[PDB]
């Protein structure tokens, strides 16, 4: 598999029935420096599109919506003291949550990287 995106500027990568979720570069730029990450408890059940948390910056809050249905398995504990990892490493060290996903057909609903490239090109033009 490859990274997939949502229209709310989130991403998910998948391995072995587990999705890792974060925000895109476009999203972190729009927020500016993240000062706080509100993340769900491990074991939380999520439906696709359900709110799971929020990111805070001086500029705004950004609500986080689940890309998948399933169950939270991990949160990124580094973000409590180092929330700015979201800005510095949004695709790697600044991941937000991991979850099992219960309905694999849902990935087919998300945007490919190519579609997301076209999306943000269109938005920025």
């Amino acid at each position: 598999s490859v990274r997939k995106f949502t229209e709310k500027h989130e991403w998910v990568t998948t391995e072995n029935g587990v999705g890792t979720v974060g925000i895109s570069n476009f999203a972190q730029e729009a927020l500016g420096d993240v000062v706080y990450c509100s993340l769900p408890e491990v074991g939380t059940k999520l439906n696709k599109q359900e709110e799971f948390g929020a990111l805070e910056s001086v500029k705004a809050a950004s609500e986080l919506y689940s890309p998948l249905s399933g169950e939270v398995t991990e949160i990124n504990k580094a973000l409590a003291e180092n929330p700015g990892l979201v800005n510095k490493s949004c695709y790697e060290d600044g991941w937000l949550i991991k979850m099992t996903f219960s309905n694999p057909s849902e990935l087919d609903e998300l945007m490919s990287e190519e579609a997301y490239e076209k999306y943000i090109k269109s938005i920025e033009e």
